[PDB]
This record gives structure tokens, sequence and C-alpha cells, in this order.
């Protein structure tokens, strides 16, 4: 059902994930890790300690879609396993190091089409598929958001929930 979801998002921060290609997207998925720019670096690292849950919702660029949602597990550490991410023009690895740990909620899609009705407070009351990479998603928003993607049954948010 969709209690145990309801529980893990009640009273949680959202932020946008915004990747340049799918490949980076796919490893995150695989491994529970991910890596943004410094300045949301230090904007997650202020989020994780300042809410039951920080919820990572992310989007390829271009692809019209949202790739899924996962919660912070970690602040962001270094000098671990160097991920081999795809990096875009004019990055570094250096620029993406800091790795936060991750636990997939959703690892399903969901088309910007279905997200239409939904706007970001904090993003002027654009569509809430309008954003930077790490702009923040007001919780109404984003809990509705999270609600709308199809359930990802592969998933136990049992050791989610004991994680809190
Ligand atoms: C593994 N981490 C990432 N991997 C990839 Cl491939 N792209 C990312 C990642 N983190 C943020 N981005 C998007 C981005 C790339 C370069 C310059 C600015 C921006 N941010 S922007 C303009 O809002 O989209």
């Amino acid at each position: 059902g969709t209690s145990k979801l309801k529980y893990v998002l009640q009273d949680a921060r959202f932020f946008l994930i915004k990747s340049n290609n799918h490949e980076n997207v796919s490893l995150a998925k695989a491994k529970g890790v991910w890596s943004t720019l410094p300045v949301n670096e230090k904007k997650l690292n202020l989020a994780f300690r300042s809410a039951r849950s920080v919820i990572l919702i992310f989007s390829v660029r271009e692809s019209g879609k949202f790739q899924g949602f996962a919660r912070l597990s970690s602040e962001s550490h270094h000098g671990g396993s160097p991920i081999h991410w795809v990096l875009p023009a004019g990055m570094s690895a250096k620029m993406l190091g800091g790795v936060f740990k991750i636990d997939w909620i959703c690892r399903r899609e969901l088309p910007f089409t279905k997200s239409a009705h939904l706007t970001n407070p904090w993003n002027e009351h654009k569509p809430v598929k309008i954003g930077r990479d790490g702009q923040e998603i007001e919780l109404e928003c984003g809990t509705q958001l999270c609600l709308l993607f199809p359930p990802d049954e592969s998933i136990d948010l049992y050791q989610v929930i004991h994680k809190m």
C-alpha cells in the first residue's frame, strides 16, 4: 500500500536533482550513491541534519521524465571509491567529489505530463518539473509528486523506516 510511503514522507524535505545523462542515474540506482556540485552539496548536508527525511527526486536532462526518488542516508563523504561518473563537458571529478549514500524509495519513471497540475511555491509556482539542480520543492507539492509515481513493489520500506 501507500501507508509506509506516507510515513517516510511525513515532514520530509524534497529536492530536485537534475542529471545530464542517464548513465549517472543508472549508476546511482545500482550503487546507492549520488554526487552533486559544491553549492548543492552544501545545501543537502544542511538539509540532512534538519529533517527526518531528505528526498531527492531525479530527472535526466531532456528526458521529459522523472526517473525515481530516494532518501539521503548520510551526509556527503570523501576519499572512498572514486565513482565512475560520466562527466559532462567542463566538469571534473574533483567537482563531483563528495559522495552521499541514498536509499531508493522508487526506481520507476514518471512523465512530466503527469505532474502538470503540481506547482512549486519555492520556484514562483512554476510546474514542479521546472527547476535547477538542487531546487527545493515545498512539502505539500513534493509529497503529492512522490505519490504520483507508480508503486515500486521491489522495495520494502521497512528497512528505510528503521533508519529514521
Ligand atoms: C553525478 N552527478 C551529476 N551527474 C551529471 Cl551527468 N549531471 C549533474 C550532476 N549533478 C548535477 N548535474 C547537473 C549539472 C551538470 C554540469 C553543470 C551544472 C549542472 N546543474 S543544472 C544546470 O541544474 O542541471
